[PDB]
């Protein structure tokens, strides 16, 4: 169960590396300056890159993710 592929923006096979740039990406996609009148998705958008992207870089937070998911 990786659910990355879902959560983010591309599969899990690409490298960390590539996990931040699509939230970075992602970020520029749903960026105000590219959002026309809905706002409300392009920020949600941003704080759920951001909070996904920030579990599945760090190796001790995605753990909490399950833990703290099931409790």
């Amino acid at each position: 169960m990786a659910s990355y592929y879902e959560i983010l923006d591309v599969p899990r096979s690409a490298s960390a590396d590539d996990i931040k740039k699509a939230y970075r990406r992602k970020a520029l996609q749903w960026h105000p300056d590219k959002n026309p009148d809905n706002k409300e998705f392009a920020e949600k958008k941003f704080k759920e890159v951001a909070e996904a992207y920030e579990v599945l870089s760090d190796k001790h937070k995605r753990e909490i993710y399950d833990r703290y998911g099931r409790e």
